[PDB]
This record gives C-alpha cells, sequence and structure tokens, in this order.
C-alpha cells in the first residue's frame, strides 16, 4: 500500500526513518506522502500529533503507527528495535485496526470554523479576565470565571486533562471530558469544580459575556480568535484508526508512563 | 399493576404516602410490597437507596420513582406537589423507562459473596494501615497505601466520588470510576493519583498484601469482611429502571443541586 | 492629617467619595493626593490594589482604609453606611494600625528590577512551553514544567492562591506561599505538587532553562519581561499598614466571603 | 550525659544500637532510659514518633536524634554509616539545638484530657456520619460534614497533611494547619475547602452536633473517645528539641524524599 514516514527531525529519528524506507523498499510498498494508507510517526507524541493533523482529512483511509525514539509515549508506543519487525507485518497486511474517539470544536463568528482534536481543545483568557457562560444541550449550566477550560478526548485524558485534575478514561469510551483551569468560587461566582464527562451527541457550548477575544488551542495549534460568540464542543463522528500488531493495553501504557516502566 | 411505597418515616413522608395510597385506591392498582412493579420512594436519596436494595433481586421487573420531601435529590427528583399528578400517569401506563448502570462487587474468601451498588462500593482500612495491590484485567497496576478506595457508578459520581475529586459522569455512560482516599506518594509508594474511568467488561481487582481484614461498604451498607483475598469490581450486567414522566435532565439536576436552584 | 480618596469611577463610588470629602471638610483635614497619611479606597479589592500600588513608595507613612460599594472584599471590608462614622474616627486619630506582610520580587536581566506585591506575583509561559528550575536558598529543588507558578502573600492566599489549591494563611504569619499551575508529572518530569510555605529570609529563585521570555505579573500589573535569567521571591521587609477602627477578624472575613454572609 | 537508644526491633536496628552503646561505653556517657538527656531513635519516623511520645513529659530536658536504617525519614535523617561519627560529637557536646513546634489537643467530656502531637491530630467518624461545628477563636466558622479533619504541625505537613492536599510548611513557622477529609459541598452543606493555616494563640474548636463519639488520633495513637463535647486545637507552648550536628535543611529533606535522592 501507499505509506509515508514523518520524523522529529533529529539525527536518531531521520536515520531510523531512512532504515525503514530501505526495509520497505524490498516490498510491494510505495512511499507516498500525498495519499498514504499507512502513516508512521517517529519521535514522540508531539511528532504523532503533527502527523495526525497533517492527514486529518483522510482519517478513514489511514492507519497510524507511532515509534518513540525517546521516552515511551501514548501514541508512539513502539520502540525502534521492533521497526524491522514492524516493516514485515505492515507489508503483508492482516492486522486489526484500533479506533479512538475524537473531539470536534466549532467556532462561530459574526461564518464559522470547525476543528478536530486528538488530545484536547482549550479556551483561554485573551489578555483580560476570562468569563464565559457554559451551556450544556442548550441549558445554562454555569458562569465560569478563571484561567480557562479544557475539553479532552479519552486518549487525551493522560495529557493536559490529567494535569488539571481530570480522570483518566479508557479510549473505548466514546466521551469527552471538561476540566476547569483555576476558577474563582466565592459568594459571587460559582462553578461545579468537578470534571464533567459527556457522552456522544451532547453539545457543550461556551459563550462570552464581556470580552469576545480568546486564545483557542487545538492540540499544539493555538491561535487567537476574534469576534467569536460561540465555541461548541462535541464528540466527533470521525475516529482515528491505529494499526495494531500486538497487545499493549491502555492501562499498561498508563502504568509504564506514570508508575514505573 | 402491583405497587408499593416506602417512607423516610417522619410525619411529612408518612402522610404523603397515605395520600398517594388513597389516590391509588381509586384505580386498578393493588398495593403489594412483595412483588411490586412500581416502587415509589418518599424522602431522600438515602430513602431511595434503601428502596433499591430492598428490591435488588427484582430489578428487571420494577420501575423506580423518587419523591423528595426535603431538598432535591438525584434519585428523589420529584417534589410532593406533583404526587397527585404522579398517581394518574402511573395508573394508565404509557411512560418511557430510563436505565442507569450498576456496579457489581465480588468478595472472595478462603466461598465468595457478590453485591450490587447504585452509588458506590468502598474498601477501607480495618484498623491498621491500608495497603492493597490494584490489578486491572489481571495486570498489576499499582500498590496503593492510604485511607481507602472508592468505585462509583455513573449516577454515584455526584455522591462520595465527587468529594474525592472524581469526575461527574452522565448516567448513559456504561462505566465505573475509581478514586483514591488520601494516598501516600513518596520515593517508596507510588499511585496514579488521577481517577480512573473503566468501561464494561473491565475487571478491577483489589488484593491485600499484609492485613486481610477490611471495611467494605456498598452504598449505606458497610460491613467488615474477614479472611478476604480479592475484591473484584465490574460494571454489572443488571440495570436499575426508572419510571420517567417528564424531562429532568441529569446536567440540570447537577445544576440545581450544586450551582443554585 | 493629609488624606486622599480614590474611586472605582462609577456613579456610586464617585458620590460616596464626594460626601466623605464634604464630611472631611469640616475638620482639620486637608485633601492631598501627593503626600497623604490616610488613603481611602472606595470600590472593591481591585480599587484597593490600585490604591496600594499608587503609593507603594510611601508605605510606612500611610494607613490604608477600604470601603466596598459592591460585595464584601478582603481589603475593602467596610460598607458605605459607616463612612460618616469613618470620617469622625479618622479625624481625631487614636486608632491602632494593622500591618500585613508583602512579597518582594526581583527580576534580573543581562540590570534588574524589583517589585512589591500585596496579593501575589505569578510567572507564566511566554508563548512556548514553560520550564523553569526552582531554587530554594541556592539549592536546586525541582525542574517545573507546566502553565506557571504563583507566589502569594498571606492576605493574597484568598485570591489567586486559593484557586490553585493553596492554603489560606492568617496575615499575622510573616510568610509566602508557592503554588503550581497545572504541572506535568510523569517518568520524565517531577514536581512536589503540594503548595510550599516559606518563612522570612528564605529566597526562592526561578531560573529559565530554554526560553527566556516570561509573562510576569504583580497583582493586576502583568508585563512580559525579556532576557531574564532569574526571578527571586522573598518576604519583603516592608509592610502595608491598615487603619483599624473595629474588630473584623480575618477568619470572619473568610467566613462571610466564602461560607455565607 | 544520660542517654538512651530505642530500636525498631529488627536485626539491623538492634545491632546498630548495640554498636553505638559500645562506642558510647568508652566515654563519660551513662545509658539511662528513665531520665535521658539524649534520645537516639534507630529505625524510621514511626520509631522516632514512638521515642518522642515515650518522653513527651521531659521534652525541655531532651535532645532527639534520628537514625534511619531503611529509607530516609524527616525525623530519622542520619544514615547508619555516620553513627560512629555521631557518638563522638554527642560525647563532647558543643552542638546547636533545633526546635520544632508542637500541636496541643484538648478533649473535654461531661473532666478533660490533653495531648501533644509531633505530626498531627485527626478527628474521625465513629461509625455513623461525621458532622462537627468548626469554631475559630469562639466564632462559628462552618459546619463540616465528611470523613474527618486533620490538624498538623509544621513538621507534620509532609505526613498525613500532604496526602490531604495541605501545604508543606517550613518548621521554623510557629503554626498549625487544618485540612478536610472528603467533605460534602452542596446546597445544604458548605465548607471552606482550602487548608487553613493558623498562628500561635489561635484556638480551633470542634464541636459535635449529633453523635458524640469520635475516633480521635494523635500521631500513631488512635483511641475512640466517648461523651465528648469539644476538641480544642492550639499551637503548643512546648517544643521538641533536636540535636543538630550538620546542615540538612528542610527543603533539601523534602527534595530527597519526594523528588529523587
Ligand atoms: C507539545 N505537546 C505535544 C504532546 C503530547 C502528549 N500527548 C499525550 C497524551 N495523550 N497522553 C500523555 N502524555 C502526552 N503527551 C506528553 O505531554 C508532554 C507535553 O507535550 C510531553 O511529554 C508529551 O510527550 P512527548 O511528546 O515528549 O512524547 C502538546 C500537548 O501538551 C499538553 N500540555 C500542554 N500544556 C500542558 C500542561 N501544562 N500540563 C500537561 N500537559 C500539557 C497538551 O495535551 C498538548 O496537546
Ligand atoms: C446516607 N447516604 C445516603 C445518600 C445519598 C446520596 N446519593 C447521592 C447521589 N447519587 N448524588 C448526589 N448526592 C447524593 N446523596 C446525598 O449525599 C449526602 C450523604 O448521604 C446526602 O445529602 C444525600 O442526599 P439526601 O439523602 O439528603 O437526599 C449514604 C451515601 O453518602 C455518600 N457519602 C458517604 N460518605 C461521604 C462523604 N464523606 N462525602 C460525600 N458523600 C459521602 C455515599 O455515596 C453513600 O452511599
Ligand atoms: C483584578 N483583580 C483584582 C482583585 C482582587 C482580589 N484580591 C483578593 C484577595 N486578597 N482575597 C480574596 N479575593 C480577592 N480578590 C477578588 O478576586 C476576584 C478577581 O479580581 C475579584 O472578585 C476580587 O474582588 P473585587 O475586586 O471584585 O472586590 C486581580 C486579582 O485577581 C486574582 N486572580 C487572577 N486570576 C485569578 C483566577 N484565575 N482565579 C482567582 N483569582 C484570580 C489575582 O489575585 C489578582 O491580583
Ligand atoms: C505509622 N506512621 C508513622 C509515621 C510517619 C511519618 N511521619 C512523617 C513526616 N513527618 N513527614 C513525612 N513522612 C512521614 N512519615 C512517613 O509516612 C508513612 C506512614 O507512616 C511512612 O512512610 C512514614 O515513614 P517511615 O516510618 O516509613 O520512615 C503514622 C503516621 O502516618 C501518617 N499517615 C496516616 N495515614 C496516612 C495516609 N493515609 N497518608 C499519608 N500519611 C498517613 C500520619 O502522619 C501518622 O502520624
Amino acid at each position: 500500500m501507499k505509506y509515508m514516514i514523518t520524523s522529529k527531525g533529529d539525527e536518531k529519528s531521520d536515520l531510523l526513518r531512512l532504515n525503514m524506507i530501505a526495509g520497505f523498499g524490498e516490498y510491494d510498498m510505495e512511499y507516498d506522502d500525498v495519499e498514504p494508507e499507512i502513516v508512521i510517526s517517529i519521535g514522540g507524541d508531539g511528532t504523532f500529533l503533527s502527523a495526525f493533523h497533517q492527514y486529518e482529512e483522510r482519517l478513514d483511509e489511514i492507519a497510524f503507527i507511532g515509534i518513540h525514539t525517546g521516552h515511551l509515549g501514548f501514541y508512539a508506543d513502539w520502540r525502534p528495535a521492533e521497526a524491522d519487525k514492524l516493516v514485515k507485518l505492515l507489508a503483508k497486511g492482516e492486522y486489526q485496526k484500533v479506533s479512538y474517539p475524537l473531539l470536534k470544536t466549532t467556532v462561530k463568528y459574526g461564518k464559522e470554523a470547525t476543528y478536530l482534536a486528538l488530545n484536547e481543545s482549550t479556551v483561554k483568557s485573551s489578555g483580560g479576565p476570562f468569563v464565559v457562560d457554559v451551556v450544556i444541550n442548550d441549558i445554562h449550566f454555569e458562569r465560569f470565571r478563571g484561567d480557562g477550560l479544557c475539553m479532552s478526548t479519552p486518549s487525551g485524558t493522560t495529557a493536559y486533562n490529567k494535569s488539571l485534575g481530570g480522570a483518566l478514561m479508557h479510549p473505548s469510551i466514546e466521551a469527552m471530558q471538561l476540566t476547569e483551569m483555576a476558577s474563582i468560587n466565592n459568594r459571587v461566582y460559582r462553578t461545579i469544580g468537578s470534571p464533567l464527562v459527556f457522552p456522544k451527541h451532547h453539545v457543550v457550548s461556551l459563550q462570552p459575556v464581556n470580552d469576545k477575544d480568546f486564545q483557542i488551542s487545538v492540540d499544539h495549534l493555538s491561535i487567537l480568535h476574534r469576534d467569536v460568540q460561540e465555541i461548541r464542543y462535541e464528540v466527533s463522528a470521525k475516529k482515528i484508526h491505529f494499526a495494531r500488531f500486538r497487545s499493549f493495553p491502555f492501562w499498561r501504557r498508563v502504568h509504564d508512563s506514570f508508575i514505573e516502566d
């Protein structure tokens, strides 16, 4: 099939990439970085996040593989030594695919712009204080004042979501999780405090009250949006598909990353 | 159909119960507290929890209704004024049923005993320090030392789980959530810290290392178990069925209970 | 004595200010906004913070008073109705003074710039990731990666510090408190997690490792510093002096602000 | 001077104890376990806590030393290899003493009983729910419902207090810190949430409202008190005196214990 390989850029990743292409060369495998069916990421989770967004418009025609040259990642969870063993099983085929849920973000102006996130999407204070109205399925849930909010995919719960006190969710759960960044809670302002886990079809809407500029981030892409009036969060109908070749369970990936490998 | 009504016991609850039975008397409705199809709880969530466990062996043949005489509850979410309106719609039928997931607990000795929880099941220090090995789908995940652990149903996440830093989960999500009670984390002991959200079929096993006595609780039932060697947690295959007669969404119930009614 | 009055600017604050000046006019009191001995703030804590920094170079020659026209504040803790009673006791004299500790921030370049904070001073990510080395009395304590850090005065612990999980400290304690903003903790990065309470003479130093630009804030003043190599935190030798005229204890101020007035 | 040595009891601690007594034998040093001036603890912090309470009635006539045979402790912070070097400097004298603050607990019945804590004193649910009124300097601050409360000395903030979210306090600060154990916070019940740091002379009083039985703990001593009506917490006037022979600063002890030795 068509394949391509992206690299962190350092000497170790570029050289493992050149060795896999060489191993791939002796097969019915064509390197193609326009319409690949297999996207291999060599580096870290950030390298994988770049690879995902590089091909977010062909998600249903692509299986992703992550190779970590540094420490173990959650998307780059195969080490370099098995790359030669990886070439072989990628060549024949015959491998199950694993699908993780994604988060859809809709940003409306006064036109709109949608985005797709693998880790999380965050909304932040543009310069002055951050006050937004939180609306859940068209019901006003709370008026939030603080540093910002974070809406996380299941696989993203080990990322920014974990640092904000969120729960770690197994990626087979089609859900999204909202966490607060340093909220005020006094006699004037009241927020729920706890992280909120939303299922499919539930729409969380963030609406400004005073300022209308915000720092909106989607994974590592962070741009300041102007003249916004709504940020809609929703479990996407699209999924990211991983090529699977042996059992590396999620809770084991959590154990190795946070307890001790 | 067969029905029965349980009461908190105070003057207000006993009298609303006697008025609903009177309203029920003028219908094709027989009061029966052995094999009811409709179980009405008058009082609070605790009164409802008692009503659930009173009939946990006929869960698939029962629809539950909760009436709160005091503050708003999450299971007792209809106020007394609509009880007369409640009698009518219960009499004809024609009402959708709502199903919430339950948590199954298995306790093994050296025989075994299983239990069913609507809120949560907790395991606690029997007197000396609490040390248990946490095993997820037969993999050793961590060695926990602290005050105890709490495994919560979705509808239970607003109860004890919320006080322990857990996330609030919408009850349509078939899952269970584990939270820590005051764990030690130093160079010797290491725990994940974050709450963990597990899907169906995932089995969390708690295994003792030193002492084998524990305070195990299931909802308000808390008994000390002796000579245990395993506590297994798992999303139950059974569900609790609620009689539904109008839209009182979960996130609104959360708003009214924690933000301001 | 010399006095001056600052106002939030709205109609209510400007008019209470004009009435106190009128009441002050019938006394041996001269309005002077260059070298006052009494600085009255009318509005909120933010109005008081502006009044403090407006006169931070004459702290030992000034007693501060706060009047809240809106909700109760921690520095603006007298309501408008007692302003006429306030005029009288300010005129005669004979009132004890209360002193709260301040936080000193030193920012070095490659010259230096020092600052004085009543609430807190925070250091934040300038655009890229935030990584700093934390040094306590010239010992390397930890390498922090996250959103930022917050060093709070005692009276500031109810402000930003409280939202970040810090402890509330009685202002008679000459100390400063450091809290983390969303830190990463995995096999690579390790931070203490808990808030740290430092006494007098203890110097906490923040040193960059990669980027050298930071968003440094001091109370509501937030400016981006360039080419920094050290941010030093230390309990200041200066104190803010409040004019006291009746007992409004701190823990009562906490109760009224966060429990219910 | 008079001295004595206590041991964890295992083979390693008993044998290091017998070697120090031998080294002590060749000096103007008399082993005396009734009125020692030097109390050496060999084992861990728990062994040291037992040694402190064994002599809490002669605190002002005793200097304490801790030797850790296992991992590094906060009171047992010298390793066995320097015990022979420890014998010499203990023999001559000429060493500064370090003093840490203690926490005084008063428990009243309907007579009273006072206690002294080096780490913390906790109050817990006796069997039924835990509800107490929190009173600060004779003002009603809050009505707490939850698992319990913990009042910690400065040196105790790295113990149970740290697991409950409290701040780490340098032991030169004469203070005490209160933290909550899993409190309920809804429209009915309201607690401050944040840890509270109290100075000298401040009296925190816990008063029951419904049940009057409680599990009160002081360090590792935990006994159930009956017919109580008040638990008073206060920074003690007594201090524990440590024999100091080189610089092992507190924040370094924190670094080595929680970051990495
Ligand atoms: C440049 N990164 C790429 C990546 C990744 C990333 N994704 C995940 C994930 N899904 N589960 C766990 N670990 C993850 N990683 C690691 O996390 C660190 C920060 O990159 C790195 O070790 C990553 O690892 P690797 O790239 O060094 O191999 C942007 C991301 O950073 C997250 N993020 C931002 N701010 C904070 C913060 N304050 N605290 C914690 N996380 C934060 C956020 O989610 C964003 O998408
Ligand atoms: C006697 N109760 C019955 C009930 C209920 C209960 N269930 C829920 C729920 N699912 N979502 C939210 N609120 C809930 N409620 C309320 O919670 C308080 C404590 O009953 C009361 O107001 C309840 O309300 P109502 O009875 O006064 O109307 C035992 C339960 O207490 C929980 N629990 C135990 N210890 C703690 C603690 N330390 N912190 C918080 N919750 C705790 C635990 O889950 C247990 O099953
Ligand atoms: C514009 N403010 C002025 C003030 C004041 C301020 N100081 C204090 C204080 N010492 N103890 C308690 N309450 C305080 N207040 C209130 O706090 C809210 C935010 O102003 C307002 O109600 C204040 O009240 P009043 O102005 O509406 O009357 C900047 C400050 O905001 C703090 N701050 C910034 N970001 C956050 C955040 N994410 N969460 C919580 N606090 C934050 C920070 O400390 C900064 O100095
Ligand atoms: C039997 N212990 C003796 C000791 C000591 C103790 N004191 C301190 C301290 N001041 N600073 C930091 N570390 C400390 N240690 C360690 O802490 C662990 C638990 O002993 C052990 O490693 C201790 O170490 P060492 O004995 O193995 O060498 C009772 C104490 O346990 C604390 N405690 C109780 N319950 C919990 C909990 N749920 N979480 C955390 N701490 C708890 C409480 O404070 C009590 O006085």
